[PDB]
């Protein structure tokens, strides 16, 4: 093996690992370290003893200390799995800097996590961290060597909530977020309620909401809206809009997966309404017809296999017009999509195609330029070019495109995400989300392109680690939401910051 390991004895092994979720005022037990053992205390161990260390800065932020031990070793803070986890809570002065637990009180477990309420008080900015770190673990006064795999780092934002944790509902995996702000202030969150594992169709998969009517503080219990009915009859990859008339239009595909498609058994595209702020939705209608496939009016599309609209959020032009962007299989022998924009001008009762927007493109994403031009950002599948994201402009309401390599300027490690049109300091900018990596699904970061310059910032990464799919919306009191795919085992989170809180 790696290390050399002893016969004269078994050789308990401590780890521990310092938290760098992302942290909002007033949460309460938010882990700072984590602690495993690698066995539980012997038979006959009478005590452990654990010492920390804790800044001042991050001693004024906090109200409450506390040493919680589990049976599970979890990713996420404990109350995040809604008792799914359960521990037992051990109050820690916020001034004390050792706690000792008795090996009865233990009660067998192995894992321990140095937790925190936070205060009311933020400043939010980059430097607005919360940090601790274990320094003696102790078994019966003889200390045990630390194995520290990654350093405490909790950065501050203005709101940070998972809205959707694995186990939540009895659903074992949840990904592919979508927002939307209405006209009124509401927020809907949905998802892939991946209820057995992770993976995309054909799996069996449903489709989820939750919502907010007070600007994310606080949201409605999940509500299964769409339920898949066993493999090759799930439903997922959900993006909104509300039309200018008002209602809300949720746009997702069902069935077999995307490649296994074909024009006489499709996975179809479907969509659904609701006119009262996303309470309630008419069932699902089938608008396959008017994309691809054996029952297409247009034979020039008849023999087209598939066809999905990206996930997170479509455009509704200041026309009226409705809008998401369809990448679409064009040929049997290919794994190769092409992009065309989905297009509504009677509130979805129809639906049309543009001409074709790019080649060998992937998930795509519409907004509107400040001169009401229509920029698209296409994701990079496949590693093409210089692996970075490619970019298209339309100045005819998205009926005709042409490639904008002028806006190319940032990696694309092949994912989904999202862009805002924002103004900052008098300059309009695009904000762009996207994983930094390089070349993997780390980092989820943030970037503004400045439009007169031609030119993008420095990536801000909003949330370290494992990171895919996000989609973002403007709130009416300026603050963004940004909706991420956090961690290995992903959870769906919330975070809410305004520009300056990232790049001032
Ligand atoms: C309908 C569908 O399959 N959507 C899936 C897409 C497409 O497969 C790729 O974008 C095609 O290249 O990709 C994901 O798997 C991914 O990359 O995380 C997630 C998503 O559920
Ligand atoms: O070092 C040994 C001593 O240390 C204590 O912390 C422990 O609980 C007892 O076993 C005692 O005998």
């Amino acid at each position: 093996g790696s290390h050399h390991h002893h016969h004269h004895g078994s050789m308990q092994e401590v780890t521990m690992w310092g938290d760098s979720h992302g942290v909002a005022p007033n949460q309460v037990r938010r882990t700072l370290v984590k602690v495993a053992l690698s066995e539980s205390l012997p038979p006959g161990a009478k005590q452990i003893r654990i010492g920390f260390s804790l800044p001042k800065e991050t001693e004024e932020k906090v109200t409450a200390l506390y040493l919680l031990v589990s049976d599970s070793l979890a990713v996420r803070d404990l109350p995040d799995y809604k008792g799914r986890v359960s521990y037992d809570s051990f109050p820690i002065s916020k001034e004390d800097r050792t706690t000792a637990l008795s090996a009865d009180s233990v009660a067998g477990r192995r894992f321990f996590y140095l937790a925190a309420d936070i205060g009311p008080v933020a400043s939010f900015s980059r430097s607005d961290t919360l940090t601790a770190r274990v320094e003696e673990v102790a078994v019966d006064g003889r200390p045990l060597p630390l194995k520290e795999l990654s350093p405490a780092s909790r950065r501050l934002y203005r709101g940070y909530e998972a809205l959707f944790v694995p186990g939540d509902g009895g659903s074992r995996n949840y990904r592919i977020p979508a927002i939307l702000k209405t006209a009124n202030g509401t927020l809907i969150a949905m998802a892939d309620r991946r209820k057995y594992n992770q993976t995309a169709l054909p799996e069996d998969i449903d489709i989820v909401m939750r919502r907010s009517t007070d600007g994310g503080k606080s949201w409605s219990d999940p509500r299964i809206i769409v339920q898949g009915e066993g493999r090759n009859h799930g439903f997922g990859d959900v993006a909104l809009v509300q039309t200018q008339a008002g209602k809300l239009l949720m746009i997702f595909v069902g069935g077999v997966g995307l490649w296994q498609s074909t024009p006489d058994r499709p996975q179809r595209t479907y969509i659904s309404e609701s006119r009262d702020e996303g309470l309630t939705w008419s069932p699902p209608r089938d608008i396959t017809h008017f994309i691809f496939g054996k029952d297409c009016a247009d034979p020039g599309r008849s023999r087209w296999l598939a066809s999905f609209c990206a996930s997170g959020q479509g455009l509704v032009l200041p026309s009226g017009r409705i809008t998401f962007v369809a990448a679409i299989r064009e040929s049997g022998q290919e794994y190769v999509l092409n992009n065309y924009v989905l297009y509504s001008d009677d509130e979805g009762d129809t639906w049309q195609l543009s001409d074709c927007a790019y080649r060998r493109g992937d998930e795509a994403k519409l907004s509107l330029m400040p001169d009401g031009r229509v920029l698209m950002s296409i994701r990079n599948q496949g590693r093409q070019e210089s692996r970075q994201r490619f970019f298209a402009l339309s100045s005819d309401d998205g009926l005709t495109w042409e490639r904008a390599k002028q806006f190319e300027g940032i990696h694309d490690p092949g994912c989904n995400g999202a862009m805002l049109q924002v103004k900052r300091n008098g300059r309009d900018q695009v904000l762009h989300s996207l994983p930094l990596g390089p070349d993997g699904r780390r980092d989820g970061a943030v970037y503004l392109f400045d439009h007169v310059s031609g030119r993008w910032s420095a990536p801000v990464v909003v949330n370290s680690g494992s990171s895919a799919y996000s989609d973002m919306t403007l709130l009416a009191d300026g603050t963004i939401g940004y909706f991420v795919e956090e961690g290995d085992e992903i959870s769906l989170v919330f975070i809410r910051f305004v520009l300056d809180d990232l790049f001032d």
